[PDB]
């Protein structure tokens, strides 16, 4: 209950919220039913529309007008954006030539370049090229400023998740906005696009930019714009705020457009009806820039033109129904559309079996347009598991499709031709970034990056210290003319031990066998050189990874590979090896099929044992350095060390063997050598972070040998592939993956066929950034290179997506 009897007289778009029930005059007042009685009359004037015409020039001020063409208007800060153009023969900003902004050119009293974030809903990355002919203002920003070919949104590629990620630098699983539609089982409450529930602050975690700014003495404009406030009024309001006195004036502003998303849904992404929404947005941008130029701020303000997600072709008829797969379909609740999330219709039901539901949705139709997943088995690159609002069962839907529970949901809710929300690697979901202003670079193209990185940059642009977030600060330094942040490497916490030969064969009782005994003096200096690190410059190209937590671990050198062997987990944390373009693949000889060999540098008590694997009927083993890529029969023996062994499900060994026997060599042939770092990952509580040993839920039966949830590899080579990986003078090229360590291959519907038809497809789905692997291992890679740290940070955030162009 309000008493909306107060006035908005002199308080239109006031910047501080006033507390109940003395009434309100700000964007949110609409949404709360709390506007003063005279809000529309005073604050949302429309009279005479939004453009000066020559006949209004010098007019006598009429305070009813939407905007002003009177002589006093620049001082009052309320001219129509085109005032100078119409009434003073000035040029539109877009018609001016691009001139480098080497320094901020700000009015007296401006302590810092303001930041304006101009966000556009559903603005697909390819619109920059495909609609360039009707967006001249946007094209000027893009070509004159800093731009990426695209920006990667977060999953799901929906509006609120991506807008709140822009604002916080956090993954949805961390900020809490995991969908445009959510059920929180603790609140027993649903968040939806319509309704008041979405306004409760309990949904919104993390620290958004406007709060970071306010806590550190920097004022912010509104970020939320009521849908009924027209765009012309949003721009005018931002420009009026910018004319405030120095002590009152915000330093950070946002504009938001519902277009082009709104039309895109109706007409599809490239429907002929889309040309006009693009024209309209461009004109808004023109308004803002003409407004800035009037206020002499057009070479002072940093402008970010950014999208939340793209748009794909999606029609009613491309709908998969769960009623076609399940008998029991009236027992579940589905969050439907371009993703699926399934939970039990009734919490009072231990007669709900996720496994039966998954099984009924797996590889059931040859052409099935969705794939079910327990959330912990989703590609780790999506970071979409660690929140109670994310249901245990998830459906990843194919681009261009929808999922629904029953047909009646689709005609008793055709309408739409476009939608979004698919996997964030999908080309159609990619969106836009341009930065323009004194702090951004001039006429510069940067590589595509993820939207989680922007919070840090926006904080830099405003001299703020970012709250803790999922960006890698320094990874986007290359966007900026002048950086206030100088990243440095994290310090190594645990130093390795370098053990020599300390144990006799007979001290081991590991239950292992190997056929390995066959009697030269100059090649027993040579083997000792290898165990000492003589080849380490070849196999460890970028320094040893730094261990960033307290543990006990040993560096082990070998002719063909180096490892960091954990005495706690009883297996390598990491194993590094270089495979040249010329290298040969060989088999595991017959006599060495079951060979495992005690490592005389490591105590029986810190070693795995073969008996455990014998007794564990589910669990087998693999090797991190592959025996198949041994440099010589003699070096091959090293690959069968117990210290190179790791626990693997037989089903997983199909994947791993194919990767080690076939794919490594292919990549070395295509990339002119590769360096490989492989290792285990433990993330039993699916938080994206390295587990402590007291969090492991599975061990090889009757042992202390922990079972990894995933296995990673980082495959690095020279960006200039005319140089071999091991003699690379310049920038690097990386691809990586985090493969789920699963006792079945149900994820891959063709897994009954030869590995050549499905393994690589699986691996591509589980593509990862180096940074993802860092979070999951507490390791820090690329410690010793010839490259700047900023560049290395960019490299560690790279994701190889395996999309077309
Ligand atoms: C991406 O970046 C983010 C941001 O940096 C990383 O997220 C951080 O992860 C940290 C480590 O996991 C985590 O630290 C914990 O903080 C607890 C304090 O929590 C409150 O205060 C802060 C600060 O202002 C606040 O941000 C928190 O935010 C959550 O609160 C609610 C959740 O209901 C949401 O509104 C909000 O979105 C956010 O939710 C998200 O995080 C929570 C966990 O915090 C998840 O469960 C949600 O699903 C969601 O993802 C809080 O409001 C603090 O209490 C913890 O301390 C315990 O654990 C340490 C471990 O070493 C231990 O030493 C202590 O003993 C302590 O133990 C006691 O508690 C245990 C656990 O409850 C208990 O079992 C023990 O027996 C003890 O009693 C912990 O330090 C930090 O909160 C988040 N920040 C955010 C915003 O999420 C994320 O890791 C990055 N991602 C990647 C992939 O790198
Ligand atoms: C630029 C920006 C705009 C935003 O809100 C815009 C908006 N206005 N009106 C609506 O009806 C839809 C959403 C937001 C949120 C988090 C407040 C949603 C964040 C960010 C960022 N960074
Ligand atoms: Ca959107
Ligand atoms: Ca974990
Ligand atoms: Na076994
Ligand atoms: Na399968
Ligand atoms: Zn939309």
């Amino acid at each position: 209950w309000t008493a909306t009897s107060g006035s908005c007289k002199g308080r239109c778009f006031e910047l501080q919220e006033v507390g109940p029930p003395d009434c309100r005059c700000d964007n949110l007042c609409k949404s709360y039913s709390s506007c003063c009685h005279d809000f529309d009359e005073l604050c949302l004037k429309t009279a005479r529309g939004w453009e000066c015409t020559k006949d209004r020039c010098g007019e006598v001020r009429n305070e009813e007008n939407a905007c002003h063409c009177s002589e006093d208007c620049l001082s009052r800060g309320d001219c129509c954006t085109n005032y100078q153009v119409v009434c003073k023969g000035e040029s539109h900003w877009v018609d001016d030539d691009c001139e480098e902004i080497k320094v901020p050119e700000c009015p007296a009293g401006f302590v810092r370049p303001p930041l304006i974030i101009f966000s556009v809903d559903g603005f697909r990355a390819s619109y920059m090229k495909k609609g360039s002919k009707v967006m001249p203002n946007i094209e000027k920003l893009r070509s004159c400023g800093t731009h990426a070919p695209y920006m990667r949104p977060v999953y799901p590629t929906k509006t609120f998740p991506n807008l709140y990620t822009l604002a916080t630098g956090l993954y949805p699983e961390s900020h809490g906005i995991v969908g445009n539609s959510m059920y929180d089982p603790v609140f027993d409450a649903s968040f939806h696009l319509r309704g008041r529930e979405k306004f409760n602050h309990r949904w919104w975690g993390g620290q958004p930019l406007w709060i970071t700014a306010t806590k550190q003495g920097v004022r912010a404009g509104t970020f939320f714009w009521s849908v009924s406030i027209p765009h012309e009024r949003r721009i005018l309001t931002i420009l009026q705020w910018l004319s405030l006195p120095d002590n009152e004036r915000p330093s950070v502003y946002a504009f938001y457009s519902e277009q082009p998303d709104f039309s895109g849904h109706k007409y599809g992404p490239f429907g002929p009806e889309m040309t006009n929404p693009l024209r309209e947005i461009d004109k808004t941008v023109g308004q803002l820039m003409d407004g800035l130029k009037q206020l002499r701020l057009h070479r002072c303000v940093n402008v970010i033109f950014v999208g939340d997600h793209g748009m794909e072709d999606v029609t009613c008829d491309r709908t998969e129904f769960l009623s076609n797969y399940l008998t029991n379909v009236d027992d579940i609740t589905l969050v439907p559309g371009t993703l699926g999330r399934i939970r039990a219709k009734s919490i009072n039901n231990s007669k709900y079996d996720p496994k039966t539901i998954i099984a009924a949705l797996t590889c059931k139709k040859p052409d099935q347009h969705f794939k079910p997943y327990m959330k912990q088995h989703l590609p780790k690159r999506l970071h979409y598991a660690n929140n109670r609002r994310i249901e245990d069962i998830h459906l990843l839907v194919d681009r261009r499709w929808h999922v629904a529970r029953k047909p009646l949901d689709v005609y008793k809710k055709c309408f739409f031709q476009g939608d979004h929300g698919f996997d964030n690697k999908v080309n159609s979901m990619q969106t836009v970034f341009v930065g323009y202003g004194p702090t951004f670079k001039y006429r510069t193209k940067v590589p595509p990056f993820e939207n989680i990185e922007l919070y840090n940059v926006m904080c830099d642009l405003l001299g703020l210290k970012p709250a803790p977030n999922n960006g890698t600060h320094g990874s986007l330094n290359h966007l900026l003319r002048t950086n206030t942040f100088r990243p440095t490497m994290p310090d190594e916490v645990s130093r390795p031990n370098y053990p020599g030969i300390m144990y006799l064969q007979s001290e081991f009782d590991l239950g292992c066998t190997c056929d390995d005994k066959v009697e030269n003096k100059l090649e027993e200096l040579n083997k000792r050189l290898h165990t000492k690190g003589s080849t380490k410059e070849r196999h460890l190209l970028y320094g040893r990874p730094a261990v960033l937590y307290r543990t006990s671990y040993d560096i082990l050198y070998h002719t063909d590979f180096e490892s960091g062997y954990s005495e706690i987990f009883l297996m390598p944390l990491w194993t590094s090896y270089t495979i040249s373009k010329q290298a040969e693949v060989s088999s595991i000889p017959e006599h060495l099929t079951n060979c495992v060999r005690p490592d005389v540098r490591v105590s029986p008590g810190f070693s795995q044992n073969c008996l455990a694997y014998k007794n564990d009927k589910q669990m087998s083993y693999g090797f991190l350095f592959p025996p198949y890529l041994s440099s010589s029969p003699e070096a091959k023996y090293d690959a069968f060390l117990v210290t190179n062994m790791v626990p693997m499900y037989p089903a997983f060994k199909r994947v791993w063997a194919y990767f080690q026997r076939v794919l490594v060599k292919k990549y070395a042939s295509e990339r002119n050598g590769v360096n490989v770092i492989s290792g285990p990952i433990f993330d039993y509580n699916y938080d994206g972070l390295r587990d402590t040993e007291d969090e492991i839920k599975q061990y090889v039966e009757g042992s202390s040998i922990p079972v990894p949830t995933h296995y990673y590899s980082i495959i690095t080579s020279c960006l200039d592939f005319t140089q071999p990986a091991d003699k690379c003078d310049g920038p690097l090229s990386v691809s990586s993956f985090i493969l789920p360590h699963r006792p079945d291959n149900d994820e891959s519907c063709n897994s009954s066929e030869d590995e050549s038809k499905w393994v690589e497809e699986l691996m591509k789905m589980h593509t990862a950034r180096v940074r993802d692997i860092e979070h999951l291992t507490g390791l820090d890679f690329y410690r010793k290179t010839s490259r700047s740290y900023s560049e290395i940070l960019t490299l560690k955030t790279y994701l190889h997506t395996y999309e077309s162009e």
